[PDB]
């Protein structure tokens, strides 16, 4: 019972000494919560085995792991991820991330890197026979030039070859959704999980958006999460913070994302700690110099057994 519709953001930037020779984005540590799993590295195979049964737990069957280019070719933490996910059913996607001099021939390039290296794994992910890729901060990039690479007619098009895809860009605001067509990109996610930190991230304006997806043939995927605090390496971000509120703030934003319509759904974040976007498991922690926000009164994994509550909400809706 993994569904393939629902797809979490996750980040496998992680390490330290144990595992990698030092501290990675840890680095008492970067976030306002604490992992049950401490301080771990995305390079732990029995990190990776827990991180997959969490899904597992979470019914969430696809993840989308951050990606940033060259640099990450042939990178440990991803095959350790898909053999993993293969064990079990679930499903790997690659979030393209604003890496050094991204553009639409260096987003190919590394398109062609994934389906070439991973393509054929039995966990890659498809979904009406396409791989699917999220692209971040995609909007760096002017419209006109992505169609070089997203349209059938493009210099660099990527249509009608084996590296033809479904390729999502990241929107703003509700009235740029046309630069989405001109793009030719295939459709459009949120990400930020604090509601209205966007016009795109205001779950009142979901139904609407979703609406012009159909009309446009575009796939809508809102991003939901649990809440958003950053506050320990952002002292100044105060008003992106959304407090948890005991569950209730991730279960109006995630039947936001249900009653829109939306026929994928998308989780910010599985693991983004620094954002404090997390679903994954956080214990309570006090410790010298700062006392970390946990999830009391509710259960360490309660993110995860809640988002199954609503898979479930999401899977019989999209069966009628």
């Amino acid at each position: 019972t993994l569904d393939d519709h629902t797809i979490s953001f996750y980040y496998n930037w992680y390490g330290n000494p144990s595992v990698d020779g030092e501290m990675k984005h840890w680095m008492d540590i970067a976030c306002n919560f604490y992992p049950e799993l401490g301080t771990y590295s995305s390079n732990d195979p029995e990190i990776i085995r827990k991180h997959i049964r969490m899904h597992i737990k979470a019914n969430v069957g696809v993840l989308s792991v951050t990606w940033w280019g060259e640099s990450d070719y042939g990178n440990q933490s991803v095959s350790l991820l898909l053999d993993e996910a293969a064990k079990v059913g679930a499903k790997v996607c690659f979030h393209i991330e604003p890496f050094n001099g991204r553009s639409p021939q260096t987003v190919r390039e590394n398109i062609q890197y994934i389906v070439d290296t991973y393509g054929d794994h039995p966990a890659f992910y498809r979904t009406h026979g396409k791989p699917l890729f999220f692209i971040y901060d995609s909007y760096l990039i002017k419209p006109a030039e992505w169609a070089k690479l997203f349209a059938a007619g493009g210099e660099i098009s990527v249509r009608n070859t084996k590296y033809d895809g479904l390729f999502i860009g990241l929107t703003l605001k509700e009235s740029e959704l046309p630069d989405i067509e001109t793009a030719c990109m295939d459709g459009f996610y949120t990400y930020f999980a604090a509601t209205g930190f966007t016009n795109a991230s205001t779950p009142a304006n979901w139904k609407s958006m979703q609406q012009w997806a159909k009309a446009h043939n575009k796939l809508f995927i809102p991003s939901v999460g649990p809440g958003y605090i950053d506050t320990r390496i952002r002292p100044w971000n105060g008003s992106t913070t959304r407090d948890r509120e005991n569950g209730k703030y991730y279960d109006d934003m995630y039947k936001a994302a249900i009653e829109s319509g939306a026929s994928y759904i998308s989780i910010t974040s599985f693991n983004e700690w620094h954002e404090g976007t997390q679903i994954e498991p956080a214990v309570s922690k006090k410790c010298d110099a700062f006392e970390y926000l946990d999830y009391k009164p509710l259960a360490d994994d309660y993110y995860l057994i809640r988002t199954a509550y609503w898979v479930d909400e999401f899977r019989k809706a999209r069966s009628a």
